[PDB]
C-alpha cells in the first residue's frame, strides 16, 4: 500500500498548550475531580496507520486511551473520562472530525495539521477548546 491521506498525522505528539478545556468538560458533563485530574495531563498522542485501521492512542498520568477505527464507521469508545460513547471519524478536507453521542448528548473533536503542530478543536454546544500537540 502507499501513502495514506491520515499519514500526516501519523506520529508521536505532545501537548504543549490548552485553552478552556476545563470549560469543555464542564459542558460535557465531567464531574470535578475528574476535570481537575484531567486537566492537568499533558498527555502524548500516537497515530499510527495501517491499511485502513486508524489508531489513535493517549498516553498520560490520567488515563491511558486507545481507539482504532476505519473511517465513516461507527464504533464503541470509552472516553477518558469513562463516558460510554458512539464515535464515527470521517476525514473532511484534510481534518479528522470525530463525533461522540451519548446520553442524547454530542461533541465534535477535530483533529488538524497547522505547520508543524496537531490541532485538536473539542466542540459542545457553543463552548470550544483549543489543544496543542508538537512532535515529540
Ligand atoms: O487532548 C485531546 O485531544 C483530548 C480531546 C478530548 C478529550 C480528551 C483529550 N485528551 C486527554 C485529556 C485528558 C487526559 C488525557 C488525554
Amino acid at each position: 500500500r502507499g501513502s495514506h491521506m491520515a499519514d500526516a498525522f501519523v506520529g508521536t505528539w505532545k501537548l504543549v498548550s490548552s485553552e478552556n478545556f476545563d470549560d469543555y468538560m464542564k459542558e460535557v458533563g465531567v464531574g470535578f475531580a475528574t476535570r481537575k485530574v484531567a486537566g492537568m495531563a499533558k498527555p502524548n498522542m500516537i497515530i499510527s496507520v495501517n491499511g485502513d485501521v486508524i489508531t489513535i492512542k493517549s498516553e498520560s498520568t490520567f488515563k491511558n486511551t486507545e481507539i482504532s477505527f476505519i473511517l465513516g464507521q461507527e464504533f464503541d469508545e470509552v472516553t477518558a473520562d469513562d463516558r460510554k460513547v458512539k464515535s464515527t471519524i470521517t476525514l473532511d478536507g484534510g481534518v479528522l472530525v470525530h463525533v461522540q453521542k451519548w446520553d442524547g448528548k454530542s461533541t465534535t473533536i477535530k483533529r488538524k495539521r497547522e505547520d508543524d503542530k496537531l490541532v485538536v478543536e473539542c466542540v459542545m454546544k457553543g463552548v470550544t477548546s483549543t489543544r496543542v500537540y508538537e512532535r515529540a
